[PDB]
RNA sequence: CUCCAAUAGCGUAUAUUAAAGUUGUUGCAGUUAAAAAGCUCGUAGUUGAACUUUGGGCCCGGUUGGCCGGUCGGAUUUCCAACG
């Protein structure tokens, strides 16, 4: 069955339950199946919103990011009606590497792509897909926590408008940072 | 003659230390008092932008998240995450 062959080797029944959403679309098939065909997923997370919805994290093993970014903004409305009470985002499962110690040697020089605070960068770049991030200001307040901002592009916003209290709620149980996101006009 | 200072000790000479921020690492000065090479290149020497992850527990402050409005769009904070 083409549901197995997205999960990784047996888990879960949640996999499934994504995996029936794409091929609904690929059977439907308008232009889907010269694009959707190559297309699989990892993994999904289940994060609980701060609201009454709760968001879906989907997992691409980029070499493929860029294949996904081409039906991204279509795909997630197709994911939103037959999964109501969720948001569903597109990340990439990215490898970090620990940050070598004066004892804790390795071999193979550790790419900046590794890097965990690289990592959590394209992590921002990728929650928002479109309305590129015009800009990052961080906030030390006088108390010690640091609050991140991030800027983004006024044009295309209606897509991801209401998504603000989702994403900061999956930035923060993926990083541990916390992020206000502001419109400039 | 009287008085002062130290006193079984007191003066003199030379050296040396403090004084001396008058050798300056701490810590000098260089327009006119002494002192910025006529100017530029240049080796040794001295100096050189930014960037690479947060596991023990308990008490304290916030800042977000709600269970909570007390109230005529703002007014108190507590029990709970973790967020450093």
């Amino acid at each position: 069955a083409p549901q197995a062959k997205i999960l990784s080797q047996a888990p879960t029944e949640l996999e499934l339950q994504v995996a029936q959403a794409f091929v609904e679309l690929e059977n439907s098939s308008p232009e889907l199946k010269a694009e959707l065909r190559p297309l699989q997923f990892k993994s999904i997370r289940e994060i609980d919103v701060a609201g009454g919805k709760k968001a879906l994290a989907i997992f691409v093993p980029v070499p493929s990011l860029a294949g996904f970014h081409k039906v991204q903004t279509k795909l997630t409305r197709e994911l939103e009606k037959k999964f109501q009470d969720r948001h569903v985002i597109f990340l990439a499962e990215r490898r970090i590497l620990p940050k070598p110690s004066r004892t804790s040697r390795q071999v193979q020089k550790r790419p900046r792509s590794r890097t965990l605070t690289a990592v959590h960068d394209k992590i921002l770049e990728d929650l928002v897909f479109p309305t590129e991030i015009v800009g990052k200001r961080v906030r030390y307040l006088v108390g010690g926590n640091k609050i991140q901002k991030v800027l983004l592009d006024s044009k295309d916003v209606q897509q991801i408008d209401y998504k603000l209290e989702s994403f900061q709620a999956v930035y923060n149980k993926l990083t541990g940072k916390q992020i206000v996101f502001e419109i400039p006009s």
